[PDB]
């Protein structure tokens, strides 16, 4: 049998078992059975490899749901949205009055107004948790029909109950086309959701069910044999979306009124990225509903496997330690302070004098400036020897006799200007003024007369003279010896019986010596504060006035300071033009015209005259004067007679110069003069002049002007843009975007040329390569030549890793590639402002640069050979969108906004509300998103706690708290993670192919040394869409492509279905399986989390991902990784342009490299055939 040593061994083994029992009794009442826990974990693993990966569902709690509703401002309708009420009776806060959920909608929905749920706890034994529940679900239909459901559960303290309620909305019919969009070359359709004149589109249903489970922990611990958990799904309501009604469920209108603390409520939703018409078949609709339900039930069952495993024995877990908020905050604060110091450095420029480049031209123009008066002077002491002259215009027909018998008189008429004629003024001439600058010319005037004889002008019909009576004198008595005694009376018109009082006096002429002297011109600048420097420009000046002129040549320009009386001091550049004007040489061609009458009207002198009688008995002399004449007109009137040899009718009018010029007229326009060079008249001449034709011409100085100039004009700087960045940024991304916006100014405009941009990029690449301390580039060229040639090389993965590491380390090259891409794309600045708070990541741009350059140098062709066509180039080249970063950016900006960004002068704010994605928040990425999703589905990831009760604790309370802790700590890991990489193609006038690459991995095993059919594995697919249609609201409509056009056969579809839905489609044809796979991936990731980067997708990184999707590696993820998220995070690093992970085998990245180089080479060969 067994010896005595064996008996000692047996006794010590039994003693050790008793020590274990002691320890277990010391710790608590929970079981600690290692072997049962291990079998439980292996069985839960075997189950978990069957939880579907598809469809894509996005779980939100109450908080993120309200944030998302605040974000999204367009129509927000989800194909399936499941509101899950979940709770563990150990975590419910039993102190509450009621355990409730009540959430309602504020609009009309075909099936739904409110949903109310109340949990009642009939029995609860807290020593060994034995719960008896009663859930009562109450739903109210829109017509106020109240429907009741009941559910009763008996079980344990730590087991979960889920009540799921789905509101289905299927888009079954779009109506149209109702025209054609012109900005997007697509037909226009309409989507009728509300009570309108049209036929409804959306068909609405519902689906209500309860999930509960029994973890057989107690009888496992009793019988000491394992027993798989049992999960039971109870159906309660399923209304298929058959008929089409108005007013579907919009998720901006759902209000979540009340939820008792301790209850877990999530919203699980799949919203289409673009609107897509569903399938009207009954079986298809019901599969679409049941796939959602199956994924939710699968996640629930996985969580319950975790809870059973933790209840059976001790499982230790490490919570994923969080990122450092405080260290990143310190780093960003230091960067901000560096920006502030750069601003402080730039602020010194406000103490210096800064200039700008100035350039313009002024054309041949006509301009007019008039003097104070026309050039006129009067010789003094001018006496007239004719019968009719300046003063007296009297008939001999009228009755006027003197002491001679019928003897007419002999008049003398004298003109006497009072004062000196000298005038010396220098003018401030105004030629041109403008918003930006204003030119003023200058000169001076010189006047003094030369001595020459007077000039008389003859009127054939002279006007109303100042000497014009009605009656002059009467005869009273005659003498035999003495002679006829006269009684002179000098009344003049106008008299008491008249209208339009008048008067005028003839003005003699002589010629003076005019000297109009120019020495300078001056242009003022509005914003110039001091002397401009580097003055340049060329001028020629030519005059015309009178009959003579000056032509002057001035070329040198110099800065100058002066002041004007209207705006103050002015700064600019002046021209030395020195000359002198003298027209006495030949002024004599205006002799023909020139009779000038001076307007003098008053009513004061009406009927007044001199009274005296002189003759026989009275002496021959009188001496007195009437001086109202002097008051009214600044001179004297003379009338005096003598007896002697001959008589003179002395009539003398005396005038002042200034009053004379106060009313001067230029009548006799009968023979009118013309410009010295026959130029059009400048609106101070012959422009409805109405007798005013010569005073201006002898007043206005009209000249010819053309010329141009250049200089550097000082200016005050304001706030420099670095001070602006320091004063109003919020973030380091805004500092980066402001730096990009500023550097778009320093770059040349030679780059808006395709050839020059390619040359610049080649120079940047040569700089990048020449600076490398290692020779990885030559071996990368060797690998690319092997691949192009068709041989297989094992270390292409290491070649790729070296290239990606180098690009990640050379950030200057990446920044300059990004800057040139931003400069040369259509509307770079609009794009940078569209980015908002995010950055475009420049890694993928430089990565594509390096790839294309290596293949081109391998085949030895320049890149301008493949880039030939007409603009926009990507519509006329089958490869330009693939190898050029600028064309790819242009295509993506055209696709994203449906060409609304090519609208003129559109601003980013107006443009950002024009995205073509369904349910586009204002917080979403302009470019198609690229991220990893890792979140639990159907329940939260933290429990809702309680505060410690302030009474005295009870042992059953302690036990209940321990059970809650054990059921919740470490059991809420997500069952999978996934990544999406979407890429767009432009195929014809208004058609695109959107190729969306899904890739996800299930939860990693607790036991990884098993065979591959029991371990976590990956599953991916590439589903292609086609964008032909658009709505009257500016959003696209997708038509989904079959499995053939995606590159899959029947067997490939079989394998993909098994990989993605966890099971064999039993009774599904390949058409139905592909419908499932395609319709499961189009959903969208809805979240409140913000990204801070923008990534540009490429065809060839798409081929790299397709390599993992089509030929997956033979890899044991559970032994290599620690988290299913790490794998998709590594693949996401690779997709974003970084290097492959070192956890992978060599051949994985080898095959990725070769696939991308092969794809690019085949494209370039097919393009070469042209």
């Amino acid at each position: 049998n067994i010896s005595d040593n064996d008996e000692n061994i047996l006794k010590t083994l039994i003693a050790d078992y008793n020590l274990r029992m002691r320890r277990d009794a010391l710790l608590g009442e929970l079981a600690r059975l290692d072997e049962l826990r291990d079998i439980s974990q292996v069985k839960g693993v075997e189950y978990k490899v069957t939880i579907p990966l598809l469809p894509v569902i996005s779980t939100l709690n109450q908080h993120e749901f309200e944030i998302t509703q605040a974000n999204i401002e367009t129509d927000f309708i989800a194909d399936n949205v499941t509101f899950v009420t979940s709770f563990v009776p150990a975590d419910l806060d039993l102190e509450q009055t009621i355990q409730r959920v009540f959430f309602r909608t504020t609009a009309t929905t075909p099936h739904f107004q409110s949903f109310n749920l109340v949990i009642e706890i009939l029995n609860y034994d807290q020593d060994s948790g034995d719960v008896e529940l009663h859930v009562k679900i109450m739903i109210v239909r829109p017509n106020s029909d109240v429907v009741n459901y009941d559910y009763t559960w008996i079980g344990k303290d730590y087991e979960r109950i889920s009540v799921c309620y789905n509101l289905i909305s299927h888009l079954q019919r779009i109506d149209g086309p109702h025209g054609r969009d012109d900005e997007a070359e697509m037909p226009i359709y309409r989507i009728i959701r509300r009570d309108s004149g049209s036929i409804p589109s959306y068909a609405s249903g519902e689906h209500l069910y309860v999930i509960s489970s029994h973890l057989h922990v107690d009888e496992i611990v009793r019988r000491r044999e394992h027993k798989s958990i049992s999960v039971d799904v109870t159906q309660l309501s399923l209304i298929l979306p058959i008929i089409r009604t108005f007013n579907p469920v919009d998720l901006r209108e759902v209000r979540i009124e009340d939820i008792t603390p301790g209850i877990e409520f999530t919203i699980n939703m799949e919203v289409s990225t673009y609107l897509a018409e569903s399938s009207g078949s009954h079986v298809d609709m019901q599969r679409a509903i049941m796939n959602h339900a199956d994924k939710i039930v699968g996640n629930y069952t996985g969580q319950q496997w975790n809870v059973q495993s933790n209840m059976l024995s001790e499982v230790r877990t490490q919570m994923l330690e969080e990122e450092d908020e405080e260290a990143r905050q310190r780093g960003d604060y230091t960067t901000s302070t560096l920006v502030q110091t750069m601003a402080q450095v730039s602020d010194l420029f406000s103490s210096t004098i800064l200039y700008r480049r100035a350039e313009a031209r002024l054309d041949n123009t006509v301009g007019a400036f008039e003097l104070l008066r026309p050039v006129l002077s009067i010789p003094s002491e001018y006496v007239h020897n004719g019968r009719v002259g300046p003063i007296t215009n009297i008939p001999a027909n009228a009755s006027i006799v003197t002491s001679s018998s019928s003897g007419a008189g002999q008049v003398r008429n004298i003109f006497k200007p009072i004062g000196d004629q000298t005038i010396n003024e220098s003018h401030f001439a105004n030629v041109f003024s403008n918003d930006e600058y204003a030119i003023y010319l200058r000169f001076s005037y010189r006047q003094a007369p030369v001595q020459s004889e007077t000039v008389y002008l003859q009127q054939n019909l002279p006007s109303m003279r100042i000497v014009s009576p009605s009656s002059v004198s009467t005869t009273v008595s005659t003498a035999v010896i003495g002679g006829n005694t006269i009684h002179i009376n000098c009344p003049i018109r106008p008299h008491r019986e008249d209208r339009l009082v008048s008067g005028g006096v003839q003005v003699p002429r002589q010629s003076t010596a005019v000297e109009i002297r120019v020495q300078e011109i001056l242009i003022g600048y509005r914003q110039a504060t001091t002397f401009p420097i580097d003055t340049e420009g060329r001028l020629s000046l030519e005059l015309m006035y009178g009959l003579e002129s000056r032509s002057a040549v001035g070329n040198t320009m110099s800065p100058v300071r002066f002041v004007t009386v209207n705006d103050g001091e002015f700064f600019g550049l002046t021209c030395p033009i020195d000359l002198t004007l003298s027209t006495v040489v030949d002024p004599s061609s205006y002799l023909s015209d020139g009779v000038i009458l001076v307007a003098t009207a008053f009513e004061d002198l009406r009927g007044y005259a001199w009274v005296a009688t002189l003759g026989g008995d009275w002496p021959r002399t009188y001496n007195s004067s009437m001086r109202a004449f002097n008051v009214l007109t600044g001179g004297d009137i003379n009338l005096s007679t003598e007896y002697g040899s001959e008589m003179t009718y002395t009539f003398k009018v005396e005038l002042p110069i200034v009053y004379m010029f106060n009313n001067m007229t230029v009548i006799s326009n009968n023979v009118p003069r013309v410009p010295v060079l026959g130029v059009t008249y400048a609106s101070i001449y012959q422009d409805s002049r109405t007798e005013l034709e010569a005073r201006r011409f002898l007043q206005t100085l009209v000249f010819r002007i053309h010329g141009n100039w250049s200089a550097r004009i000082p200016y005050t700087p304001g706030n420099l843009p670095t001070r602006n960045t320091a004063n109003q940024h919020q973030d380091i991304q805004q500092v980066i975007n402001d730096s990009i916006s500023q550097e778009l100014g320093r770059l040349s405009d030679e780059l808006l040329n395709m050839k020059n941009r390619l040359d610049h990029l080649e120079r940047q690449f040569e700089m990048f390569i020449q600076s490398q301390e290692s020779e990885w580039w030559e071996i990368l060229l060797n690998v690319v030549m092997d691949t192009v040639l068709g041989y297989f090389s094992t270390f292409a993965g290491n070649a790729l890793k070296s290239a990606q590491q180098a690009i990640s380390k050379a950030v200057g090259y990446t920044r300059r590639v990004l800057m040139t891409v931003t400069k040369t794309m259509r509307n770079g600045p609009i794009f940078t402002r569209l980015l908002g708070a995010k950055n475009l990541s420049g890694q993928a741009l430089a990565s594509l640069e390096t790839l294309v350059e290596s293949v081109l140098r391998s085949i030895n062709v320049k890149k301008s050979r493949f880039m030939s066509g007409a603009e926009p180039l990507y519509k006329n080249n089958k490869v330009a969108q693939h190898i050029d970063n600028t064309e790819k950016m242009n295509m993506m900006m055209d696709f994203s906004f449906a060409n609304r960004n090519n609208r003129q002068n559109i601003t980013a704010d107006t443009l950002s509300r024009m995205h073509t994605q369904n349910a586009h928040g204002t917080s979403d990425t302009v470019l198609p998103a690229m991220r990893v999703y890792y979140r639990p589905l159907g329940f939260l990831d933290k429990r809702v706690g309680e505060a410690l009760h302030k009474g005295i604790t009870r042992p059953e309370a302690l036990k209940k708290q321990l059970r809650s802790d054990v059921a919740n700590v470490g059991t809420r890991a997500p069952s999978h993670a996934f990544m999406t990489y979407t890429d767009v193609l432009y195929e014809d006038a208004g058609s695109y192919i959107v190729s969306k690459r899904y890739l996800g991995i299930g939860e990693l095993n607790r036991f990884g040394r098993t065979t591959s059919d029991k371990n976590a594995d990956i599953g991916g697919v590439n589903i292609k869409y086609r964008v032909n249609k658009i709505t009257a609201d500016g959003k696209y409509i997708i038509d989904r492509l079959s499995h053939t056009e995606s590159g899959y056969t029947a067997a490939d579809v079989d394998r993909l279905y098994r990989s993605l839905f966890g099971k064999q489609g039993d009774g599904l044809s390949t058409e139905q399986k592909w419908m499932d796979i395609s319709r499961g991936v189009d959903a969208k990731i809805i979240s409140a989390d913000m990204v801070s980067e923008e990534f540009l997708s490429s065809k060839y990184t798409g081929q790299m991902i397709d390599e993992l999707i089509n030929s997956p590696p033979q890899f044991n993820y559970s032994l290599i990784y620690r988290n299913c998220q790490d794998f998709v995070l590594d693949v996401l690093r690779v997709a974003q342009g970084f290097s492959p992970s070192n956890k992978w085998d060599v051949s994985t990245a080898a095959r990725m490299q070769q696939r991308r180089v092969i794809s690019l080479m085949d494209d370039l060969m097919s393009e070469s055939e042209t």
